[PDB]
C-alpha cells in the first residue's frame, strides 16, 4: 500500500526534461505514491493540436487543486513553427500560466557540499523573488514599416483624462515598438511576499530597478515596496537585525558578485529570469535550482525545474548518443509539488516521502555518483573522463536504488 | 617638443571623478601633449544653468570633432533635486549623448596579473558590445492612476491608415505602462559593429535576446544580425574559423559564466549596461573597465568613465580626509580618446603616448602600487593595513613618475 498523495496537477513537457519526467515518475513517486493526478499535456503537438487551450485549462485546474508540477516546455519561435509545422506561433505556456495565478517565483541553488562554485565569496545562499506578471512577459510588441509615429494613449474609464503621448515619430525607415506595464496589486502582491520571504529566513532584502532611467515605471516598484517596509515590515526586519534596501539592477549585479550571499532579491520580471540563470551557474548549474510560483492567496504553488528543455541534450538523445542530464531540478519540481500538497492537507506521510527524495538526491552527489555537469564543476570541463560521472538513465537507476533503501530503513526506524 | 594632439571634446563631471578628471589633466596629460580641447562642463550644476543645453551642446561637438572624452556625472534623482537645489531632475547626459551620437559601446575589463578574479574560468577577455540607442533609455512611461485602457498606435507618415494595440485594459486600480522604440539603421549598425569586433579580435560572436517572449520586437534584432551575417560575414568568420550564434538571454549568462571568456558578446541597451557590470566585476573590480562609443560614422567616437562618481570618497576629501580614489577607468577614457585622434591624424606620437599611458597604470599596479580598492581585492578589506596602499595624490605621482620614465625612456630609444 503506496502512500495517498491526493490531488496533483501535472504538465507534461517536451524534448529532453520530457524524457526525463517519465522516468522520475516511473522509478522514484509511482512505486512509493498513490495520486489523483490531473494530467495536461503541455507537450508541444497537443497545444498546437488543442489551439494552446490545455495550458489555460491546466492553469484552471492549479486554481482549483491549489498545487501544479510543470515540465519544462518548448516556447516556439519561427524555426519551432517550422520544425513542427505548428498553426500558430504560440505564446509561452509559463507565461500563460503565470499570468493566470500571478505571484512570486522564488528561485535557489540546490547545494551539495562537494560542489564547487565558479564565484568564490558565495557561502551563503541567494534567494531570488522574480515578480511573476506583467512587464516584457504580458507586453505587445509590432513591427514598424515605415515612417510615421508612435503614440502611447491612456483613457480613464471615470475620468477625462485622454492623455496621448508619442513614443517615436520615425522619419526614415521603421523599426519596432512596444508597450508593456503592470498593476499595482501585483506589485503589493511581490512587495509582501519579498518582506515574508526575507523575515522567514532571516536575511536582509534588496529590490533592484533601473529608477533613474525609467522613473515613473520602476519609481513605483521603489516607491511600493518603500511604503510597504514603513508602514507594515520595519519593526519585524529591526528585531531580526536585517534590513530592506532598494539598489540599482547594475549595482545590484556587481554588489551580489561580490557579496558572500546570504540575502533575498527582489527582481522584476525580466531581471529574475536572466539573474536567476546567472545565480544558479555561478554556484555550480542550472541543473541545480528550485524554482516555485508562490500565489497571493498563499494556498497555490506551481513548481517547475527554472531550466528549460534542455534542446542541446535532446538532439544528442535523438542522434541515439550518450546523453547525461542533470533530473535534479525536474525532481524538486515533484518533491517541493508533493512537500506543498502535504502541508495543505497534513499528511506526514508524504511529507516524510517529499523530503526523503530531496535527502536520497544530494546524497547521491555527495557520495560522488553525479551527471557529466556537476563533475565538471569539480574538475573542470577538459579534465572530465567518462569515469567521473553517470548517463542519464545510469543516475536515475542509482537514485531510485538510494530512494528504495531509505525509505525501507525509515519504517524499519519505526518503533512499537 | 609637445606632442600635436588635435581637436578632442572633453567632458568635465562630478564629485570625486572631477577632481580625479583634473589630476590626470595635469599630471599625465598636458606635460606631453598639447591639445585643441573643446571643454563642456557637464557638473550637475551648469547643466542646471543651462536647462541640460551643454550636454546637447558637447554631443554636437563630438559628432564635428570625431573625438570625445567624458568624465563620470551625476544622474539626478529626487535626493539630489534636494541637495543641489535643482530646477528639474535632469535626465541621464549618457542617455542624451547616446541618443544623439548612435552606435554601440564597446565594454572591457582592464586586466592587471596581480588583481583576483571572482569568477575562477574567465582567462581570456570578454567583449560587451553594447548598443547604445532606444529601448529603455528612449522610452515613454508613466503612472496609470485608475481603471482605464493604455493603447500603443502606429500611424503610417501617409496618414492612410492606423493600427491600434491594446497594451491593457485595468479594471481595478492603476499601475505604470510604458512605450519604447528601436529604429532598424541603428539595429544595422550594431550588428555590423558586433561583426566587425569580433573579426578584429579573432573571436566568436554571441548576440542575446529574449526573441521567444518579445517575438517581434526581439525576432528583428536576431533576423537583422542573421541576414546580415549570411550575406556580409560567414565566409570572413569560416576563414578565421570563429562563429556568430544567437542565444537566450538568461542561457547566455549562464554560458559566459562558466566560461573561459574570448568572445564578443553583442547586446541590446538594457542587457548590456546590467552585464558589463556582473562582467567587470567578475574580472575583479567594477572600476577597472573601458567604455568606448563607436558611432556608426566608423570615424566619431566618445570614450568615457563608466563607474560612478564616488561620492563617499567625496564627502571625505571636501573634509579634508584621506581618499584613495581608482583613477584607471578615468584614464583610460583618455587614452581611448587619444588613440582614436592619433589613428584619424595618422599620429604615431599620439599613438605612443596614449599606449604608453595603458602600459605604464598597468605596470604600476602590477609593481604593487595600488589604491585602497585594488589592495582589498588581494587582501580583503578586514586585511588591508595603511602600508599595503596608496592614497590619491600619492598613485597620480606614481604614475607621473612611471610615466616620465617610460617617455623618456622611448625618446632615448630613437636611434641617430
Ligand atoms: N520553464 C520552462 O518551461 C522553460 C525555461 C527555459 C527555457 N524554456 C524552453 O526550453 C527550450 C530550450 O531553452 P534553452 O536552451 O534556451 O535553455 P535551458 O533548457 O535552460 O538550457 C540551456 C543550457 O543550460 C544547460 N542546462 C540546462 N538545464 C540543465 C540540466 N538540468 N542539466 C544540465 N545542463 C543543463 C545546458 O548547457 P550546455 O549546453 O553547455 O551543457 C543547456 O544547453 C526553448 O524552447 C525554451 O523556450 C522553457
Ligand atoms: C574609498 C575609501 C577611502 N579612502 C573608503 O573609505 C570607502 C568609503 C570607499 C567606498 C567606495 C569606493 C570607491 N572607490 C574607488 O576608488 C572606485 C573608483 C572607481 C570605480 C570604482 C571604485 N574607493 C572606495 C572606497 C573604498 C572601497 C573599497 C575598499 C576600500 C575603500
Ligand atoms: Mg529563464
Ligand atoms: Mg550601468
Amino acid at each position: 500500500k503506496k502512500i495517498s498523495g491526493g490531488s496533483v496537477v501535472e504538465m507534461q513537457g517536451d524534448e529532453m526534461t520530457r524524457i526525463i519526467w517519465e522516468l522520475i515518475k516511473e522509478k522514484l513517486i509511482f512505486p512509493y505514491v498513490e495520486l489523483d493526478l490531473h494530467s495536461y499535456d503541455l507537450g508541444i503537438e497537443n497545444r498546437d493540436a488543442t489551439n494552446d487551450q490545455v495550458t489555460k485549462d491546466a492553469a484552471e485546474a492549479i486554481k482549483k487543486h491549489n498545487v501544479g508540477v510543470k515540465c519544462a516546455t518548448i516556447t516556439p519561435d519561427e524555426k519551432r513553427v517550422e520544425e513542427f509545422k505548428l498553426k500558430q506561433m504560440w505564446k509561452s505556456p509559463n507565461g500563460t500560466i503565470r499570468n493566470i495565478l500571478g505571484g512570486t517565483v522564488f528561485r535557489e541553488a540546490i547545494i551539495c557540499k562537494n560542489i564547487p562554485r565558479l564565484v568564490s565569496g558565495w557561502v551563503k545562499p541567494i534567494i531570488i523573488g522574480r515578480h511573476a506578471y506583467g512587464d516584457q512577459y504580458r507586453a505587445t510588441d509590432f513591427v514598424v514599416p515605415g515612417p510615421g509615429k508612435v503614440e502611447i494613449t491612456y483613457t480613464p474609464s471615470d475620468g477625462t483624462q485622454k492623455v496621448t503621448y508619442l513614443v517615436h515619430n520615425f522619419e526614415e525607415g521603421g523599426g519596432v515598438a512596444m508597450g508593456m506595464y503592470n498593476q499595482d496589486k501585483s506589485i503589493e502582491d511581490f512587495a509582501h511576499s519579498s518582506f515574508q520571504m526575507a523575515l522567514s529566513k532571516g536575511w536582509p532584502l534588496y529590490l533592484s530597478t533601473k529608477n533613474t532611467i525609467l522613473k515613473k515605471y520602476d519609481g513605483r516598484f521603489k516607491d511600493i515596496f518603500q511604503e510597504i517596509y514603513d508602514k507594515q515590515y520595519k519593526s519585524q526586519f529591526e528585531a531580526q537585525k536585517i534590513w530592506y534596501e532598494h539598489r540599482l539592477i547594475d549595482d545590484m549585479v556587481a554588489q551580489a558578485m561580490k557579496s558572500e550571499g546570504g540575502f533575498i532579491w527582489a527582481c522584476k520580471n525580466y531581471d529574475g529570469d536572466v539573474q536567476s540563470d546567472s545565480v544558479a551557474q555561478g554556484y555550480g548549474s542550472l541543473g541545480m535550482m528550485t524554482s516555485v510560483l508562490v500565489c497571493p492567496d498563499g494556498k497555490t504553488v506551481e513548481a517547475e525545474a527554472a531550466h528549460g528543455t534542455v534542446t542541446r541534450h535532446y538532439r544528442m538523445y535523438q542522434k541515439g548518443q550518450e546523453t547525461s542530464t542533470n533530473p535534479i531540478a525536474s525532481i524538486f519540481a515533484w518533491t517541493r509539488g508533493l512537500a506543498h500538497r502535504a502541508k495543505l492537507d497534513n499528511n506526514k506521510e508524504l511529507a516524510f516521502f517529499a523530503n526523503a527524495l530531496e535527502e536520497v538526491s544530494i546524497e547521491t552527489i555527495e557520495a560522488g555518483f553525479m551527471t557529466k555537469d556537476l563533475a565538471a564543476c569539480i574538475k573542470g570541463l577538459p579534465n572530465v573522463q567518462r569515469s567521473d560521472y553517470l548517463n542519464t538513465f545510469e543516475f536515475m537507476d542509482k537514485l531510485g536504488e538510494n530512494l528504495k533503501i531509505k525509505l525501507a530503513q525509515a519504517k524499519l526506524s519505526l518503533e512499537h
